[PDB]
């Protein structure tokens, strides 16, 4: 069991219903996007013979919020061969099978909508015909990276307008795809210096077009897949990731004092968006300053993610400040039962950090319930 | 006696030590600054037969900061006859006095350099021939004032380029005279809808050079007035006070999204500079006002916002200053944020000694609004120290 005294979190606000988008949550407890590598290559084949029964456990407290694993718009988002997709016909056909487990369980799926930019591996990119994709050519995210994408003759590649409308295309087709096979939502992901944060960051752009140069060019590429989404499947069925004080891919954090004032512009355009009637569901915050900042800003539902397994005073906490819910990731892998265990103050299963990524049914359903684990 | 039951704060992180700029405060308890117009006309001159006697009683506990009341760095910078201006020879000989009369009480003194903008009295300006300036020609604060400026023929005008240095000019110009009489320090007023606030809020700025249209650009004239005026005095005499939540002056406040982005971009600037040698003494922060009741339930939460943002971005002195008075339990839960000063406007127009009733907890007297800015004595030196309930 992890290292910490449990609490129980039942009479808190972590336990009182909310309505997000559609959906009526019984709780706050939310299972974050959390990239496991199970997929099936080729393909990138959600692998129902193991993920129907990682998400079925794992929504098995009625009224639960999943969001999915990152999931791949189109191929050329990618380059990750064992991360499911949501482009294809058979890929949606899988999907359609975990949510439907999902659904059977009385819980709610969100898929998280990924597009990797210069994390990819360019090798991998180049024998699938595909770039090396970033908002410049020359800001590579370290010399081995640099390095890497020299040897497979595939160097990055600031993206053109061109190709930057043919993402939002591949966006709004993902997540029309996912609403038409049973999802509840979907959640764009612009955090973890993944490609559209690669646009957000100045450390990672200084393009010196519409999209670069100034805070309102940088959000400029987020707000379009927003807007793009919001059309195609309503702003109530949108969600949006953000990862303010992440260094992760070569990300600024706290180190730029100007960052705070990045992601306050565009939550504050979110802002505006909702004032003029078109609200997203909720903006998703990766936690450490703070990100206390959102709540001068949006006046919607917030999910925070990050360190609050072993710290259930600080939940509790942040869980007063209005429509917060309240994320876990490591701890979700490792709890089937998480939400009773949390209701409860039960002790919480210990993660196995060396099966997060391997493709193996262990460290993915083979964690126990508490009963079992006793 | 304001009607609330007084808290003492002496035992709280308000009366621990903290070293601001040059100057070694006793507490952070700070005077802010506070406009009350005694100022002789013509001249803009400081009235020392009343303004020394002032600022010696409310400096009277000792290592307070104070802050001086809004004072014009030039003729074009006013427009309100009975305030003082810090350019004249005949200026600076008053102010050196008030300034001594401080540092005889052993407490420190910042002159805030006030530039009216669109909020100033056009037809004033206009008989001495000055212009109506702002960000703009066209957005008037208000149809009335529109009127006003019309009717004294000096309608509004936006400042060129040239014109916008020689405020920076002027700025310079008095911290450096400031300085020379004796202040400890300048602070730039940048809040309440003034001139630099036009160019800030999108509401009063949409010029299409580059002192408007972005946050960047709005941002432009009061990084430059920082930056001329930290050059000229050093960093750790210079401060700059902002209010991102206020409506004053028909500025934005929270009813625009955006604008606490601006705030960020503007103060993260300034970590910037600090970061790299040359860090502001303080930021100065006007709190939220209290909210209307009245409001509908959903334009509440609309524009409901706080200054916690900025503990995410400066690592400096915070200057905080709203709604104290009332709320001791607020002021003392602040001031354990970081480098955390405590200002008090109203009560301290209306308390002299008002360090002391905070410090042990005594009432304070009410303030009259009723003399807040006529030229008189009265309501202006008058109001007594504590004096033992029997
Ligand atoms: C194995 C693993 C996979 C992750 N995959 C994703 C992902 O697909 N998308 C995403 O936005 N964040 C992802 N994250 C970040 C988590 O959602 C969450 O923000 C982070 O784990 C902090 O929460 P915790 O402290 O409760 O683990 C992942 C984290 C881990 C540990
Ligand atoms: C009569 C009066 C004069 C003021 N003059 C100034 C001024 O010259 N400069 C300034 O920045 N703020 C000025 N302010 C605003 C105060 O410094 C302070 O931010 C405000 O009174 C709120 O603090 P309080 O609730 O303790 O009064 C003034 C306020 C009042 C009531």
């Amino acid at each position: 069991y992890m290292n910490f005294d449990p609490k129980p979190l039942g009479d808190t606000n972590i336990f009182k219903p909310i309505k997000i988008g559609n959906n009526e949550l019984k709780h706050r407890v939310v299972m974050p996007a959390l990239t496991r590598m199970r997929a099936i290559a080729p393909g990138n084949i959600p692998n129902t013979e193991w993920a129907e029964e990682y998400y079925r456990q794992r929504s098995q407290y009625p009224g639960t919020l999943i969001i999915t694993e990152g999931t791949f718009p189109s191929a050329q988002s990618g380059g990750y061969p064992n991360v499911p997709g949501i482009w294809s016909k058979e890929q949606l056909a899988e999907w359609k099978k975990i949510f439907n487990a999902i659904h059977e369980n009385k819980s709610f799926v969100w898929v998280q909508l990924w597009v990797l930019g210069r994390q990819a591996w360019p090798e991998v990119l180049k024998k699938e015909g595909l770039r090396y994709d970033s908002a410049t050519d020359d800001l590579y995210m370290g010399e081995e990276e640099k390095e890497r994408a020299l040897k497979a003759n595939n160097p990055q590649h600031g993206i053109t307008k061109e190709e930057i409308k043919q993402y939002i295309k591949e966006y709004v087709d993902a997540a029309k795809k996912a609403i038409d096979a049973g999802a509840d939502g979907v959640q764009i992901h612009s955090a973890n210096g993944y490609l559209l944060n690669q646009f957000l960051d100045p450390i990672s752009n200084n393009r010196t077009d519409e999209y670069g140069g100034s805070i309102e060019n940088r959000a400029r590429f987020t707000l379009e897949v927003v807007d793009a989404v919001v059309d195609a499947v309503g702003a109530e069925r949108t969600s949006i990731r953000f990862s303010p004080y992440g260094t992760f891919g070569t990300m600024s954090g706290g180190e730029n004092p100007g960052i705070v004032a990045q992601y306050a512009y565009v939550i504050g355009e979110l802002e505006k968006r909702a004032r003029a009637g078109k609200r997203l569901a909720f903006i998703d915050l990766v936690e450490p300053g703070t990100n206390e900042f959102i709540y001068s800003i949006w006046k919607g539902p917030v999910l925070r993610v990050g360190n609050y397994a072993l710290d259930p005073d600080q939940a509790t906490l942040d869980s007063k400040k209005p429509n917060t819910l309240i994320g876990y990731g490591r701890s979700f892998i490792a709890n089937p039962d998480l939400v009773y265990r949390l209701e409860k103050g039960l002790p919480l299963n210990k993660y196995d950090r060396n099966t997060f990524y391997t493709f193996t049914k262990e460290g993915y359903t083979d964690y126990p319930s508490y009963e079992e684990s006793v």
